[PDB]
């Protein structure tokens, strides 16, 4: 329903470590199949969409006028669905990495020019779909996309992990400000 976010996860978790990620955050959060349709979490009135993670996912959660934040695989798909192309098996290892940060991106506000992030092997951004600039990066190696008028959000690392420093403030920068999901519950 309203003001909640609704949390699509191809990983081994099944939604569950964004999902305590949201909840300390105070934001009333939904864990649904990964092939959910676009049109149903509009119709139940979600706030946003957080994507993760060949799975088969609705590319119309991308186009739907909802903020999306896509994590790892979910800012692959992103990319993908407007048009940009991925590496295959181009981060070889797992990895705690160091990176460049756009600080002035609405995803990355109060972090440093360089961040510590945990990056897992697999695949990386090629081209980047038009519309989107780089936000992060370290080396051949996109680590963040942002279409700021679209609200739509890619990060190649993992927020939702304590590994990333400073992943706690991705999140809230997403929540709250991007997606203006308030903080607040009621007892």
């Amino acid at each position: 329903m309203e003001g909640a976010v609704v949390i699509l996860d191809a990983g081994a978790q099944y939604g569950k470590v964004i999902d305590r990620r949201v909840r300390e955050l105070f934001v009333q959060s939904e864990i649904f199949p990964l092939e959910t349709p676009a049109f149903a979490i509009k119709e139940q009135g979600f706030r946003a969409i957080i994507i993760s993670g060949a799975p088969w996912f609705d590319p119309a959660i991308f186009t739907i006028g909802k903020p999306v934040l896509g994590i790892c695989y979910g800012m692959q798909m992103m990319n993908k669905v407007f048009g940009g192309t991925v590496h295959k098996k181009s981060v070889r290892e797992d990895g705690v990495f160091n990176i460049s940060v756009d600080n002035t991106c609405s995803l990355f506000r109060g972090l440093q020019k360089e961040e510590v992030v945990l990056l897992t092997h697999g695949d990386s951004v090629d081209k980047v779909a038009d519309g989107f600039k780089v936000v992060a990066r370290s080396g051949n190696i996109v680590a963040g996309i942002a279409n700021e008028s679209k609200k739509l959000y890619g990060a190649q690392f993992h927020p939702e992990v304590g590994l990333t420093e400073n992943g706690k403030v991705i999140l809230k920068n997403f929540l709250y400000d991007i997606a203006g999901c308030s903080g607040t519950f009621t007892v």
